[PDB]
């Protein structure tokens, strides 16, 4: 049976372009009553207009769908989703995935660099999802989508400030994920790859067409579906492929003995062990990790 | 050998209490020059004095140890680094350590309860670290610790807003590790377990004696001395144990078909094997996870 959006209320932050744009298209051809939030700048946080949202809301409508625009920077997050409650009457999903680039190698990131991409990316974030969260634990339903990246993942030279700020952007979705859970709201974190303006500069023009936001949208439609039970977790994905990331925690080293102070000479002494991953452990949540930590000091003891 | 630190300035932010000054401390009897800095408030970002700084400087001293103070708070990064200039004439080693705590329930984080965490936490180590790097680059020698948390990396009910916060350090740390490496300067993670005013109101009191700081102390220093290698590494640590963490990624599914659209039916039709981690890779860089993704491309038209 097709996994439809009839009567759902879908907020796509910086949905003018790129990802965003093919979100809120692939979501209204599902019937989704979609916000289409775009400030209209460029992608390095400068400007403001009207335009950018304006032309996917006339692209919707004209493939038969059902879409309103809002104007406002994801800083002013409350603004945004009361757009949704303007126009629909509810909030139901929320993809936040407005964002912008100040690629600097470290010494030379200013700090407005820093707080640019830290109040859209993960202050915006915030915001948007702190205005829709109580309307989604009334209802007792909400999907939530935050995007990070690669380079948050993994670093990537010139882009500490992003990489710190996309992250963040997980950090948070760990928490919402446990927070959301019991009132049916999910929330799950993806890091994408697709050609677009923010792309054109590191990928050839070739590549920049190959790599279609397309091929992230379905990966998104099925996170923010009703029928969809999975929560907190992040997913890397483009060309047509999706794949899934988690932690693992190697088995490690109590260096510390009774009786005996513990010394950075032990630590050195254990390296490998301390590192070897054979046989690593996969932990769940906090709990699990906290609790096994704590049971070293009576394992010492004994 | 017994590892020292004769002659290297060691910076410690937050050195005033728990952590911090267990760190202070131990790199000091190392023959550290140390720099012990607190802005001297409480653990909920409330207050400033000289009281918390002056004291571990006179403790370290009492010792036979050197040590100067500074009472900036990190949100001031260049001034905390400028106290090691100027008592020492150059900065070598710096712990972030710094942090406060705004624990709520995510409707409840008010906009400053974000701000005061985020600049705290992630801007505070930014700002400090920003201060140091032309500095250890041109030296060619670093060591830098970042402080994140459990609750970052797997998330914890009422804290969305620290764990955010910590995440993102993680991130920070990421594109640090890659930037440093060609100089000489290192950057590592750690999601310490220790008894504090901090962990007080979660913990019982025979438990926050048990779990000593003094038990992290020894994987800093050896994290931070001129014999270490490592780089780019995240650790769990506490009681007197040691685990490292990294992330492994599902080999995944390629759900598009040549000349077919990809739907969200077909994600929903693969999740298991999306979500399968049986032989996971284990990524180790932005161009591996980059590449293979791009390959994925070529894959589809072969
Ligand atoms: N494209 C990639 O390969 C890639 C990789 C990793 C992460 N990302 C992230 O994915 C998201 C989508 O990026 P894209 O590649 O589609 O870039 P894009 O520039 O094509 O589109 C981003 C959209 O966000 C909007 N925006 C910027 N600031 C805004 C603000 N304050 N309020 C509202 N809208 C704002 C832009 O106007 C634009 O419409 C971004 O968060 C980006 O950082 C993209
Ligand atoms: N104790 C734990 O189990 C645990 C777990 C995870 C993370 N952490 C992190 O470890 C670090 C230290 O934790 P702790 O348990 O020692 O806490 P603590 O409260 O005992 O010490 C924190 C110190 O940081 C200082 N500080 C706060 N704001 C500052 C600022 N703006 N500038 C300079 N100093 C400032 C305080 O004055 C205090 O002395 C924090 O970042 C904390 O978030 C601790």
């Amino acid at each position: 049976s097709p996994l439809r959006f009839d009567g759902r209320v879908v907020l796509v932050t910086g949905a003018g372009a790129g990802l965003g744009r093919a979100y809120a298209l692939a979501f209204a051809e599902r019937g989704a009553l979609v916000v289409v939030n775009d400030l209209g700048g460029d992608f390095k946080g400068v400007g403001k207009g009207s335009l950018a949202a304006d032309k996917v809301v006339e692209e919707i409508r004209r493939r038969g769908g059902k879409a309103v625009a809002n104007y406002d920077s994801v800083e002013e997050g409350e603004k945004v989703v009361k757009t949704a409650l303007d126009a629909f009457g509810r909030i139901d999903v929320v993809v936040n995935n407005a964002g912008i680039l100040r690629d600097r190698s470290f010494a030379r990131i200013s700090d407005e660099d820093w707080d640019i991409i830290h109040r859209v990316h993960l202050r915006g974030s915030f915001q948007v999802t702190r205005a829709a969260w109580e309307h989604m634990k009334k209802q007792k339903y909400g999907r939530i989508i935050m995007t990070s990246s690669a380079s948050g993942i993994y670093g990537n030279f010139g882009q500490a400030n992003y990489s710190a700020a996309k992250l963040g952007l997980l950090g948070l979705a760990n928490s919402l994920a446990i927070e959301g859970r019991k009132s049916n709201i999910h929330c799950n974190t993806i890091a994408p790859n697709a050609g677009s303006r923010m792309t054109q500069t590191v990928m050839p023009e070739d590549l920049v067409e190959a790599l279609k936001p397309e091929y992230v949208a379905p990966l998104v439609l099925w996170l923010c579906h009703e029928s969809c039970e999975e929560n907190g977790g992040l997913f890397e994905v483009g060309a047509g492929w999706i794949g899934k990331l988690r932690w693992e925690r190697t088995l490690g080293a109590i260096v510390r003995q009774k009786n005996h102070p513990m010394t950075p000479e032990a630590v050195k002494a254990n390296w490998k062990k301390i590192c070897d991953f054979e046989n690593a452990s996969k932990p769940q949540s906090i709990q699990e990790s906290t609790g096994s930590i704590i049971e070293v000091l009576s394992k010492i003891d004994s």
